[PDB]
């Protein structure tokens, strides 16, 4: 919840990015400039924070530099008004470390739009179109609102491919409706 003596606390109300006290960032959102890591914490008056990501063998000071998915860390270094690190009551430097999952819904989102476009072709029965769009809407709502791992993203791509196979041609339906 809040590290004893720390001037910062994780903003758990930002449920797209914070779950179970862990952070998640979707590179899709990053490329749209939608993610400001500073908005994920609440700071006491008189203190500032600078974030630093560690991923692989590199530190990154700008969220826009994240380019690979996987596990990483997100740290907020906390500074007093003099620009120096805050030292807490307990004699330790004030830093807030958060486990980070980086994922990318970009290909899933493209896939979803491709199936949507396909499904909207009037050659498909309305009943199959509707079932397919319903499944796509469920997935899209989920990724819009809820953080995922890349494994989960990849599994949803498979679900989307499978949904697309539910489309039925009006031609096929008209010939099933025939009687000899």
């Amino acid at each position: 919840s809040t590290i004893p003596g720390s001037a910062a606390t994780l903003n758990t109300s930002i449920t797209k990015n914070i779950q179970n006290g862990n952070a998640y960032i979707d590179l899709y959102d990053v490329k749209l400039g939608k993610i400001d890591p500073l908005q994920l914490i609440v700071l006491e008056q008189g203190f500032t924070a600078k974030y630093v990501f560690r991923q692989g063998t590199k530190y990154y000071g700008d969220v826009s530099q994240l380019q690979s998915t996987g596990r990483a860390s997100l740290t907020y270094n906390i500074f007093g008004e003099d620009g120096l690190p805050h030292v807490k009551t307990d004699g330790q430097i004030d830093i807030v470390s958060v486990a980070l999952t980086i994922y990318d819904s970009t290909t899933l989102r493209d896939k979803i739009e491709e199936v949507r476009t396909n499904a909207n072709d009037p050659k498909w029965t309305e009943e199959s179109r509707t079932e397919v769009l319903t499944g796509l809407d469920t997935i899209k709502t989920d990724i819009d609102n809820n953080p995922k791992t890349q494994t989960d993203i990849d599994s949803k791509i498979v679900e989307v491919n499978e949904l697309e196979k539910l489309l039925v041609l009006k031609l096929a339906a008209a010939l099933e409706h025939h009687h000899h």
